[PDB]
């Protein structure tokens, strides 16, 4: 019934690999497995009875990639202040390329670590908002909002 692609953006650090292994395989690594170029797995959906399959795309984050993307993931790291504001970057470049026409999601990782946050949760929402896109907090590593992250970014793309 569906079929989306879904790009994930964002700096070295801030757990793109982490959002989608835990997603996928429910499995989780401290260690820094460097991801050296892009590729994407397949994870398939049952919603409200119609069958969604997701081409999820990861990248290095040290335009042929997010080329016909349905969604874009711009992932940061909420201990990480640069990696938030990198985040704009690609609202640009992708808004330019796209228009409204992708579902863009901010998403605020490692919540776990709130004690350590140095991004502005309300700069954050507020600057998603302005763009148009949804913010969203997750962790990776205690498997938190990352199932309602996939769920609601395949709802918004269906009603594109
Ligand atoms: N505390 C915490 N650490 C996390 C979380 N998600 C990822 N990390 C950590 O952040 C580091 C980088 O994770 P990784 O998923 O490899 O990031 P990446 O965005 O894929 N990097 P790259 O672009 O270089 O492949 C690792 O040490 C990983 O354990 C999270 O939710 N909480
Ligand atoms: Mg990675």
């Amino acid at each position: 019934a569906y079929s989306f692609k879904v790009v994930l953006l964002g700096e070295g650090c801030v757990g793109k690999t982490s959002l989608v292994l835990r997603y996928c395989e429910n499995k989780f690594n401290d260690k820094h497995i460097t991801t050296l170029g892009a590729s994407f797995l397949t994870k398939k959906l049952n919603i409200g009875g119609k069958r969604v399959n997701l081409a999820i795309w990861d990248t290095a984050g040290q335009p042929i990639y997010y080329r016909d993307s349905n969604g874009a993931i711009l992932v940061y790291d909420i201990t990480d202040e640069d990696s938030f504001q990198k985040v704009k970057n690609w609202v640009k470049e992708l808004r330019k390329m796209l228009g409204n026409e992708i579902c863009l999601c901010i998403v605020g990782n490692k919540i776990d670590l709130e004690k350590e946050r140095h991004v502005s949760i309300q700069e954050a929402e507020s600057y998603a908002e302005s763009v148009g896109a949804k913010h969203y907090h997750t962790s990776a590593k205690q498997n938190k909002g990352i199932e309602e992250l996939f769920l609601d970014l395949c709802k918004r793309m269906i009603e594109t």
